[PDB]
């Protein structure tokens, strides 16, 4: 019965847990349970709803099990997605979030790509995949990992939610599919058509009241969360890159292996590739989205000047391949 | 005194011996000679060097007799090494390889494992055995082997090379010591590592006229046809993986007894083991050298296809057992 979370940035800004510098790669697997528990007991949400630690330890263990051993979408890019949610909800959601929402955050942050096996929506329509036979072609993973999300939490020694009185999970419920649902990125560019217009009426108009408004802001963050690698220092950036380009090199060997289509972007499988791919992927998606994102939360500018250094850096290692590739013409 | 060996490999490709499914698990013990004794006559060396095949048949006793009863380091791996070398050898090699070097590399793949006692060379330099005395801890078991071939082939009932020149067994000396040599797991990055510089610069050029790095490209084929587990069927991969734990497991057995540091991966001894050690094994060792010896010599990439089916069975394998050991959790 409150009216927004009970969160005061400045004071979660002190802890050491607040930097954008945070890299799960860099952490052991005791370290990633730390940074779980330490966002959980941090923002309050512990306390809040009387949270049985016990069963949030047990649900991380089994949220992670439920992930696989991919190169990129893995338990480590759940972590990153989950503390980078943390970070973007600290720095511009605490006087409208309510503390419900808070709670769904966290769990969809970690919940959003759960039982991954490295393969694009774009495989499981284009192979007939027993999944995408049940869900019809629409958001095909998407829905598997929303699915899979409850599935988990609503088990009697995981159920971290317990506590949760009907109305409270009829919206923990809501947030947890919407954001999840648009984690899609074949819904990329409806929410940024959107956020243009909101920015061109001036902006967003008392969050606090608007619970449609406001549940379309969490799923932009969750999506700008989801895509951590172009606002992290450099040698994160790459390092993702690089998994990812792995996981798409895999897929087209398996394509072929299937007789199947493949994108031609997919294909490259060298430094040379990666840049060229990382280039684009920031000029035309990433930029654009954070300029606008930037416009209605101008707290999160800092972002567009990582993004530029990023975007820099992959620029010169393009040149130089480009420089060396010039000379047999 | 001719530029390369007398092969033509689509005649060769033509014959019943000319099969990528062969195991010799399930020759008998007189189907294993009549093996032998075929490679020999179909790549035309017993008749371009005068061979008496009496000598060679005795020659071929005493290789077997000097094996010893191993679940995998036995008369059956020499086997499977020579013809695996003869498919090798056919595909790739008959543009370039001499037929001095061709009768070396059937000898080198036979003996390249002569008197092994299903211990590793770590085993040999941790419990300062003769044998690591004796080669001052360098590549013992590998010295020992071609040590012993030379020792079983110049004996005079057993000379299968007595009509060889001076200049022709000098080159067929040095071939197989630098071929059994390089069959050292110890020296199988330094190969990587150069056979990747070669690729960048576009691949190995005018082989039939460069000594020494056609003698590179035959150690690395006949190291190829010693890892034959990942390049069969998977029942053949299975059967043989199987047989290598149990050595591995006698080993830190024998460790144990004596006070002797052991290695964890060689401490599995159930299937699960088997699973994720294959896993391991073709994901950071096998696969990574076939991409490169793809990469230099094209006709080689369906053992590619035939890696990655045996990598997705071990990989259902250790899903299933994982799949059934989460539920404790
Ligand atoms: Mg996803
Ligand atoms: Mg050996
Ligand atoms: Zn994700
Ligand atoms: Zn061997």
């Amino acid at each position: 019965k409150g009216h927004s979370a009970a969160m005061d940035a400045e004071k979660l800004a002190a802890s050491s847990l607040f930097t954008w510098d945070f890299d799960a790669l860099d952490k052991s697997d005791e370290d990633l349970t730390a940074v779980c528990v330490r966002v959980f007991q941090e923002l309050h949400v512990i306390e809040q709803f009387n949270i049985d630690e016990k069963k949030l330890r047990k649900w991380l263990q089994k949220v992670r099990t439920q992930y696989n051993k991919n190169p990129f979408h893995n338990w480590r890019h759940a972590v990153m997605v989950l503390h980078t949610t943390y970070l973007l909800l600290t720095s511009v959601a605490t006087e409208f979030i309510t503390e419900v929402e808070l709670l769904a955050m966290l769990i969809a942050a970690l919940s959003h790509d759960l039982d991954h096996n490295g393969l694009t929506n774009a495989f499981h329509i284009n192979s007939r995949s027993e999944l995408a036979l049940v869900y019809n072609d629409q958001s095909v993973l998407e829905n598997h990992h929303s699915h899979l999300a409850f599935e988990i939490l609503l088990e009697k020694g995981c159920n971290v939610v317990e506590n949760l009185d009907e109305d409270e999970f009829k919206r923990l419920r809501a947030v947890i599919i919407n954001c999840i649902l648009n984690t899609d990125m074949a819904t990329h560019h409806t929410k940024l058509s959107k956020m243009e217009e909101v920015n061109r009426l001036g902006g967003f108009i008392n969050l606090a009241e608007n619970n449609d408004q406001r549940l379309f802001v969490l799923a932009v963050l969750l999506h700008t969360a989801d895509l951590h690698n172009p606002i992290k220092p450099f040698e994160s950036n790459k390092r993702w890159s690089a998994r990812l380009q792995k996981e798409f090199n895999n897929q087209v060997e398996l394509e072929a292996k299937m007789n199947l289509p493949s994108l031609p972007f997919m294909r490259g499988n060298d430094e040379e590739s990666l840049a060229k791919g990382e280039i684009g992927f920031i000029n035309f998606v990433v930029k654009p989205w954070h300029q606008q994102l930037s416009q209605a939360f101008p707290k999160l500018d800092f972002l567009l000047d990582t993004i530029d250094a990023n975007l820099a850096e992959w620029k010169a290692i393009a040149e130089s391949y480009r420089q060396m590739q010039e000379n047999l013409y």
